[PDB]
This record gives C-alpha cells, sequence and structure tokens, in this order.
RNA sequence: CACCCGUGCAAAAAUGCAGGGGUCUAAAACUGAGCGGAUAACCUCUCUA
RNA sequence: CAUAGAGAGGUUAUCCGA
C-alpha cells in the first residue's frame, strides 16, 4: 500500500483525537501529528517524515518526504464503522472482544484503540507457541511409535512420579510403564542436545530426573497452549519464576551448554522464558526455529513500541499483577535476539551414526535376509538434513510405503521447475519435461537394490529424500493451520464466556461457540430454527452480521455431526492424519494440491474409524462420494470445519482452496 | 484473488471506479526460490602400509 | 584386525549468486 510508502506507520484514536506515527529505527514509532477534530498540530519538528496535504473527517491526505515523494490518504479511525448510516467513536475489533480483552490484561476499559493491538500481538505469541509446542509433542509421540505425553503437570515432581511404579492404580502403573518405555526406544539420540550430556570424546544419556523435567516442561507448555486452562494455570507461561527448582536447574544446564560451547550471557541471568523457548527450539526443524524466534522478536518489538508510545502520550499502561511479565518485554526482546544470534538446528549424536543404520536402510526399502555398498548408502543418507527433518516426523517404513503413491510424487515433481528437474534427470539417468517427470516418478516408486566411477547413486538418493521432505513438510504446515484454528476456538470460547455469552461447554461439542454466536440451539440434536434475517442482525460479532454467510454457515452446520467434528479435532491435534499416511494415501486417483491431499488423508481416516458405527445420513453421503470419487469431497470439509464459523475469514480460508495458501492464490467457488 | 471499512458517481437497497486496515486471515511494512568461489572440522568407502 | 599423506566423495558459519 502507498500509505506505508508515504511513511504513516499507525493511526491511533485516543478520545476525540487521532495520532499518526512514522517509521523510526527498526519498529520504533515516533508521533507526528495530533489531529483534533479538523485542526493541525505538529508534534515533531526535526525531520518530519510527512506533511498533511488536507485534513477532513473522511480521511487525511499526506505526502512523503524521507522517501520518494508519494501522496496517500489515511482514513479516520474515529469514523471506522460510522459512515453513510454517533459519527465519531473509537472503533472495536471484528470479534467485539476489545473491552473484555482490555479488562483482562489491564484493570479497566480504555477509551482508545492502542491497547487492543498490544493485546492481539500477545495473542499471536500464544498461537505460534501453540503450533510449535504441538509439533514438538508430535515428534516425541512419533518417536514412541499417548495420554502420558498429553497429561504432564509441572506441579508433579519426579519424587512423586516415581511413586507411581509402586502405586496400585492401573492408570498410574501405565503412566510409569509408558515412561520406562521412553528411556530407550532406540531413537532418543535424535534430540541429543536436550537428552544427552557431555561427560573420552563421548556423551551419555542424562539422568532420568532431567529427562523427566524436560518432558514435563514441554508437555505442560503444549497442553497450556492448547487448552487455555482456568485458575492459576492460566498465568503459567507468564510466571515461570515460580517453577520448581528442578525445572530451573534443567533449563539452566540445557541453555548453558551453547554458552559453554561459545564463550554471550550465561543462563544465570537470562530469563526462564527465553530458556524455555530454547528448550522448545531443541525439538524443531531449523526453519521452524527461525520462524518461531523471528515472530517472537517481531511481536515483542511491537509490544515495546506500543508501550513506548503509550508512555509518551501519558496513558496509564501498568499491567495487572498477573501479567506484570510484559513490563520486562525490553529485556525479553534483547534476550530473544541474543538467542537468535546463535540458535542452531538440533544435532544428531556422532555415535548414533551406528544405531540409526536400520532406519536409513528402511527409508529406502533396501533390506535383505557387499557391506561396503550399504555402508556408503547409509552414511550418505544419514548426514543429509532432509533425513534429520524426515525421520523425526515420519516412520521410515511408512514413508517407503507412501512413496508408492504415484500421483503424490507425480504432483510434487510437477511443482519442481523444469530446469531443476532437467539437472536431476541428467545426473540420475545419463524426452519432454512431463514425460521425464513421469519416468522419474516411476523410478522413485520402484527403488530397490538395482542401484548397486559410474557413481549414479547420489543423484537418485538425493532426489527421493527431497520429494518426501517436501511432501511431509507441506502436510505438516497444512496441519498447523487447523491446529491454530482449534487453539483459537478454545481461547475465544473462554473470552466470550467471560464477556457473558452463554457459550457453555466447548469440550462437549466443539460447534458450541459458533452456535452461541449465531444464537441457534439444539433440540433432539437438530437445529429446528430456519434462517431469518433478525438472527443475522443479532449475531454477537461483526463477521456473522451478513445474511448470506449466516445462511451458509447454518446450512453447513445443520449437516455436521458432533462425533465427526470431535474425531477431526483429535486427528488434527495429534497429527494422526499424517501418522497413518500409509493407509490414508492408499488410493488417490489424482492430487490437485496439498489441501486436497491433506483433506483426503483426514476423510479417509474418518471413513476408516467410522466404518462400523453410528453415522448420520449426511456423513454417509459424504463418505459415499469419497468412495465413488477417489478424491476429497469439498462439502465434507465444510461440515467438519464448522466450529470456525465465528471467524468468517478463517472459516472461508480453511474450506476452499486458493484462499488456503498465501503463496498459491486461485479461483474460489460461488 | 478473501474479509471489513471510508469516500464519489449510477441506481431501487445493489454494481462499477479509487484507497485504507499490527485493532481480519499464517498475513502493517522490512520477502522469498535456485545457486558460484572459502579456511577448518567432519565421516564414508575405495587404495597399501 | 592396529596405525601410519596423497587419494574419491557429504555435511556444516557467510555475499560475488535464475
Ligand atoms: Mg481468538
Ligand atoms: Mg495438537
Amino acid at each position: 500500500s502507498m500509505a506505508k510508502a508515504a511513511g504513516v506507520k499507525s493511526v491511533f484514536a485516543v478520545g476525540n483525537t487521532v495520532y499518526m506515527t512514522s517509521f523510526g529505527r527498526g519498529n520504533d514509532a515516533v508521533l507526528e501529528q495530533k489531529i483534533v477534530d479538523t485542526s493541525h498540530e505538529p508534534l515533531n519538528i526535526d525531520d518530519p517524515a510527512y506533511q498533511l496535504n488536507v485534513v477532513t473527517m473522511n480521511g487525511y491526505s499526506v505526502t512523503g518526504h524521507r522517501g520518494e515523494t508519494v501522496s496517500a490518504v489515511t482514513d479516520n479511525p474515529l469514523r471506522r464503522f460510522n459512515g453513510r448510516k454517533p459519527e465519531q467513536s473509537v472503533p472495536t475489533d471484528m470479534l467485539c472482544l476489545k473491552p473484555t480483552l482490555e479488562k483482562k490484561f489491564f484493570g479497566k476499559e480504555f477509551d482508545d484503540n492502542i491497547h487492543i493491538q498490544l493485546i492481539y500481538n500477545i495473542l499471536d505469541i500464544e498461537k505460534i507457541l501453540a503450533v510449535y509446542s504441538t509439533n514438538a509433542i508430535y515428534a516425541l509421540n512419533n518417536m514412541s511409535a499417548s495420554d502420558f505425553f498429553m497429561k504432564r503437570t509441572t506441579d508433579e515432581t519426579f519424587d512423586d512420579f516415581e511413586k507411581k511404579k509402586e502405586s496400585t492404580n492401573s492408570r498410574e502403573k501405565a503412566d510409569f510403564d509408558a515412561f520406562e518405555k521412553f528411556i530407550g526406544n532406540y531413537r532418543l539420540a535424535y534430540f541429543a542436545d536436550a537428552f544427552y550430556v557431555n561427560k573420552k570424546a563421548k556423551n551419555v544419556l542424562r539422568e532420568d530426573k532431567e529427562l523427566y523435567s524436560v518432558l514435563t516442561l514441554i508437555g505442560k507448555l503444549r497442553h497450556w497452549c492448547v487448552h487455555s486452562e482456568e485458575g492459576r494455570a492460566e498465568f503459567w507461561l507468564y510466571k515461570l519464576d515460580e517453577l520448581k527448582d528442578d525445572f530451573k536447574n534443567v533449563l539452566d544446564v540445557v541453555y548453558n551448554r551453547p554458552v559453554e560451547e561459545i564463550n554471550i550471557s550465561y543462563a544465570d541471568s537470562v530469563s526462564e522464558f527465553t530458556k524455555l523457548i530454547y528448550l522448545l527450539t531443541r525439538f524443531l526443524s531449523g526453519k521452524e526455529i527461525n520462524d518461531l524466534v523471528t515472530t517472537l522478536i517481531n511481536k515483542f518489538d511491537n509490544i515495546r513500541s506500543f508501550l513506548e508510545i503509550m508512555d509518551e502520550l501519558g496513558l496509564d499502561r501498568t499491567f495487572t499483577a498477573e501479567y506484570s511479565f510484559f513490563e520486562g518485554s525490553t529485556k525479553y526482546l534483547a534476550e530473544l535476539v541474543e538467542l537468535n544470534s546463535f540458535v542452531k538446528s538440533c544435532s544428531f549424536d556422532i555415535n548414533a551414526k551406528r544405531t540409526m543404520y536400520r532406519d536409513a536402510l528402511d527409508i529406502l526399502g533396501i533390506e535383505s535376509d557387499n557391506n561396503g555398498l550399504r555402508n556408503f548408502i547409509a552414511s550418505n543418507v544419514i548426514d543429509s538434513n532432509r533425513f534429520k527433518y524426515l525421520v523425526r516426523y515420519g516412520n521410515p517404513k511408512k514413508i517407503r510405503e507412501t512413496a508408492k503413491c504415484k500421483p503424490a510424487v507425480r504432483f510434487v515433481l510437477n511443482e519442481i521447475p523444469d530446469a531443476q528437474i532437467e539437472r536431476y534427470y541428467e545426473a540420475c539417468c545419463p524426452c519432454s519435461a512431463n514425460k521425464r517427470r513421469e519416468k522419474l516418478a516411476d523410478m522413485i516408486a520402484e527403488i530397490k537394490f538395482e542401484n548397486f566411477i559410474k557413481r549414479k547413486n547420489q543423484a537418485i538418493i538425493r532426489l527421493y529424500l527431497t520429494v518426501m521432505y517436501i511432501m511431509l513438510k507441506n502436510l505438516v504446515n497444512v496441519n498447523a493451520r487447523y491446529v491454530i484454528a482449534f487453539h483459537c476456538v478454545e481461547r475465544d470460547t473462554k473470552l466470550y464466556a467471560e464477556s457473558g455469552l452463554e457459550v457453555g461447554n466447548i469440550e462437549k461439542n466443539k460447534t458450541n461457540l459458533t452456535m452461541a454466536v449465531m444464537g441457534v440451539k439444539l433440540e433432539n440434536g437438530i437445529i429446528k430454527t430456519e434462517f431469518d434475517k433478525s438472527f443475522a442482525e443479532n449475531a454477537a460479532n461483526r463477521y456473522l452480521r451478513n445474511a448470506r454467510w449466516y445462511k451458509l454457515i447454518l446450512d453447513n452446520l445443520k449437516k455436521s455431526e458432533r462425533a465427526v467434528v470431535n474425531e477431526f479435532r483429535n486427528t488434527v491435534c495429534h497429527l494422526n492424519a499424517i501418522r497413518n499416511i500409509n493407509i490414508n494415501i492408499k488410493e488417490i486417483k489424482e492430487v490437485e494440491n496439498y489441501f486436497a491431499l491433506y483433506h483426503y488423508l483426514i476423510q479417509k481416516h474418518l471413513e476408516n474409524r467410522f466404518a462400523d458405527k453410528k453415522v448420520e445420513r449426511d456423513t454417509g453421503d459424504f463418505i459415499s462420494k469419497l468412495e465413488e470419487h477417489k478424491t476429497y469431497c469439498k462439502d465434507f470439509v465444510k461440515a467438519y470445519c464448522t466450529p470456525f464459523g465465528y471467524n468468517l475469514v478463517r472459516y472461508k480460508n480453511l474450506t476452499i482452496d486458493g484462499l488456503f495458501d498465501k503463496n498459491y492464490p486461485g479461483k474460489d467457488d460461488s
């Protein structure tokens, strides 16, 4: 947009006045004008970024000075929703939660629209921590190849946990057996950074107490991120100073290892939040660590800039005691950029190079009953980062069976540019681009011991791992969207409840929030109220104020059923859709995009689990089309995507392609 | 090529034109893709000792 | 099966890089 090119950073309504900010150093925002009614007021006299061409209640026109001269217009926030039609009034968020959010974080509602932006940034911090903690937990569950991991409480210490071995309660006995089945697993070496200690050039598995406290911290972070648990648990992440000493010690050693590797400040004074973030990073791919840490840096810097602007205006800003964490956001920003100066992808163990041999041999389906050939293949595979980011997220035999799904590899090869494909093909098999793609796909699907200087083998091996890496990473990044979606459902349910909406229990039925917002109710499990405009005009948020999307969300929700939506929720939140890729991707006639692939996986998982069960006739028709057409059904997607109705933009983005992926826009339907 | 909002001109309650949105979406700017040279460390054969 | 430079290749902190 040209407004940003003109340098108007933000527009802040305060009372009957609006303030306009400029782009300063980094994300610093310097105030420029205080436009009261229709009156000019210079607030900065040194290098003013822009000047006001004309001031009108409709909008303010500005011309850039620092950059290439460009004139733009900025709409008045005071009259955001008051137009043709109370003309001037501070706007509110689309979800109509602004007063509740302000009264949650601050002691009172505020007559401005600055605070809500800080709040939304904090709320985005929690979303990104939710996704990355669920990816960590999934990696660990994959390793086990699961209630134990999902139910980890910080309060419970190791001294209490070990008692469960002696205990007679069957669930507690299983809670301990699942722990003793995790010390080994012949896969714990994957996360050596957080599971092994250096103590002749050798390392050893850490003491059980520290492995437990690592796992406890990560499980608690994940569960707290997803469920937004009530009581004192809600403040947990913003009050880690109260952690048990054992978790402080564990965090201290884990974060201190890089420092002893490099000397940057020791863990003795870096905050527990930063150390917990680093611990979370230990389980992620490098791309995920970078996205996490940069989004944290961005949001904390925004928070700092808003707090500075509020302090310059003289607004009251002191957080309630339970959120006084954010008063330190300057230091947590400094610590996050310090971490970002040295964080690296989590190493494999140099000794486990001999333990991993069967996994490497499995991925390629290369197994029998000279040794040098297999050793060469294995060691050439194991060192590649496309292995480290694959066996941590998929079972090797499951990947090898998935690679037989010819249309999925054919699709992924259709995404690679013609030049890259030519290069690979001329390395791998020394005639048209699509015929070449087809043949390469066939080669990948029939990999065997025929590979046996004439060194062809590196070309074919590096191709295969790259195709499977791209496929699995895309499916994980699709899953992340619905994970964020359910996180938002479970948070906004509680926020609406605190605003006084009769939302009720969300775990009983995940569509309860969208129905509470729409004002419909269930009797005998059926929505007997037909569409009428008054229900849209009375809808509790701006998204559902429109007639046609109320009508559409109603018609889709009426043909949902509770069991399917709950099974979908748990399929997303445990990533079972990809964990059973072998059977879900079994029979796909044609793959159109990663969205169609992911929803085919989910719908085939549902069709497997509901094979012999109660099933509503709408679900039965969807499954019948999912069989008759060997591809995902769009209608079914809408049915199990209903709980996200409250946010129309989210709902639409997650239910038709072309709106799904920012990078692959395309035609929408109807 | 999504949503919401402002403003101007047709019109019968809607459409075309031009913009804005950290307070919409993973989504305020500040991108990404693929790749051509360094030092060292790094294991894997494959050579003989 | 020890331990003895050159050999051949993979991988890792950064531009000259569709
Ligand atoms: Mg929300
Ligand atoms: Mg989850």
